């Protein structure tokens, strides 16, 4: 026996979640109304629930081709991938600068789904390695904060496109790219007085010793000898020679450095990122990849789930519903639960990055660009079967009263387990509808979820269904 609490008004209290949810859809219909109806509606179709899938059986693949054309559009191939990495590298000689065992790892979708469209935010995380597992990373992370955006500023980074936030709970530094090759690999340094034969000696010296011997590719100065201009090998390169520090003769003489062009410029200045300093992100989006990958409708699926979740307000975190990686696990666990992939151990993607070396992440092919015309129609049939089922699961069997989605282990693990079966009952945790973190213990990914907020989601849960059977929440 329990207290259960409404989330929606402050005073109803009761022994039963029968009367919780009964005085939800009685009380408060205003703020779930399309609860109700849906759920009578997907609740004809249960009994006779394989007569429905024969029946609409061309319409659930068709719903399959869809998802495989959503999916597409996020893989814009591997050499939109390499341009991240070659951010990743750019960004790496910057933060060296400020730290210099510090490395860049990329993470994030294109860990997780083995692509990038060239649009979709890239994480970095910034770590040295050495200190982590010395227990001495991150280091005061408002400082880091500052100093890398200075040190981004000062290689050219406008104030209009750098958001540095220092007292976000984990501090990061967004960048915010702009919409608007040689150009694109050549930098000025503009000095502050005019170089000696021997201070233009010096910086010139400067750019080759950061770059190595095949890095420069042409240099030259302006008439008045306060500019030089240098193109470099490569835009890697030319970040590397913007981050040199020429140490010149004259005293006093000082030089600024940025790029050739103010649009045209190395791939990291032409990025949205989010820059932080922690490692656990790393962990999550490789755990994600190692399940995504071992179905060919794994990742597909989760791509128009997180689509779907977003547009129909699942998927909301500021507002207290699931992030896109509550998603990811919801998709996951079904895979599991159902056989299509197997179990995997959160344990098994270590914490120590000692190992490491997929700091660039690796590109995978959303489909096998050399299977046949009968082996992509299986697809087709294979990715709408479990994306109807994925709502069919949550909506009828998966048991959200008693257990909770869970990776931890590979059988069932039940809100008792957990020492989710009472709340602290306002804004209390809630464990109506449950989702352990992989990596944090005692983290429920639905915390902020009370029962209103949770018939909302049910009702988007029937909704799905409903609408994978016909031929739009699943609209681009
Ligand atoms: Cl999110
Ligand atoms: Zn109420």
């Amino acid at each position: 026996v329990r207290l259960y609490s409404c989330d929606a008004c402050p005073h109803a209290v009761f022994t039963t979640h029968a009367a919780l949810l009964a005085h939800a859809e009685e009380h408060h219909a205003d703020l779930l109304p399309d609860h109700a109806r849906l759920r009578r509606i997907a609740q004809k179709l249960n009994p006779v629930w394989n007569r429905a899938l024969n029946a609409r059986r061309n319409t659930i693949t068709s719903w399959g081709k869809k998802i495989f054309h959503v999916a597409a559009q996020r893989d814009a191939g591997e050499s939109k991938m390499q341009e991240a990495h070659r951010a990743r590298a750019q960004l790496e000689c910057v933060v060296r600068r400020w730290h210099d065992k510090a490395r860049v790892f990329i993470f994030g979708s294109s860990v997780a789904m083995g692509v990038w469209d060239g649009t979709a935010d890239i994480d970095f995380a910034v770590v040295d390695v050495d200190a982590m597992e010395r227990g001495s990373w991150p280091p005061l992370e408002k400082n880091a904060v500052r100093s890398i955006t200075e040190l981004l500023r000062r290689v050219g980074f406008s104030f209009v496109n750098l958001e540095p936030i220092s007292h976000a709970r984990v501090p990061i530094i967004k960048h915010h790219a702009s919409s608007p090759d040689v150009v694109a690999r050549s930098i000025r340094f503009i000095l502050n007085g005019p170089a000696t034969r021997e201070d233009r000696l010096l910086l010139e010296g400067s750019v080759r010793d950061a770059v190595g011997p095949t890095g420069v590719q042409q240099v030259w100065w302006n008439r008045t000898s306060d500019m030089m201009s240098a193109t470099l090998e490569s835009t890697t390169a030319a970040v590397r020679a913007a981050m040199c520090s020429p140490a010149l003769a004259s005293a006093s003489l000082r030089t600024k450095v940025q790029p050739a062009h103010d649009e045209c410029r190395p791939e990291l200045y032409n990025i949205d990122f989010d820059l932080s300093f922690r490692a656990f992100g790393i962990r999550n989006s490789t755990l994600l990849r190692k399940y995504l990958l071992s179905h060919p409708c794994a990742r597909p699926g989760a791509i128009v789930l997180k689509d779907w979740s977003k547009t129909s307000g699942v998927n909301n975190s500021v507002n207290g519903y699931f992030t896109s990686y509550a998603i990811n696990i919801m998709w996951i666990y079904y895979l599991v639960q159902k056989g299509y992939v197997p179990y995997v151990d959160p344990l098994e993607i270590p914490e120590s990055l000692v190992n490491y070396t997929d700091f660039d992440p690796r590109y995978t092919p959303m489909i096998d660009p050399e299977i046949t015309n009968t082996e992509r129609e299986e697809l087709y049939k294979a990715a709408g079967d479990m994306l109807v089922g994925f709502f069919y699961f949550y909506s009828f069997e998966f048991d959200w009263g008693h257990n909770v989605i869970s990776l931890n282990r590979p059988g069932i693990t039940t809100k008792r387990m957990l020492g989710w079966h009472v709340e602290d009952v306002r804004h209390p945790t809630r464990y109506e509808l449950c989702i352990e973190d992989p990596y944090e213990e005692n983290l429920n990914l639905g915390r902020h979820i009370g029962v209103t907020k949770s018939l909302r989601v049910r009702t988007e849960l029937y909704r799905g269904l409903l609408s994978l059977l016909k031929e739009c929440v699943f609209a681009a």
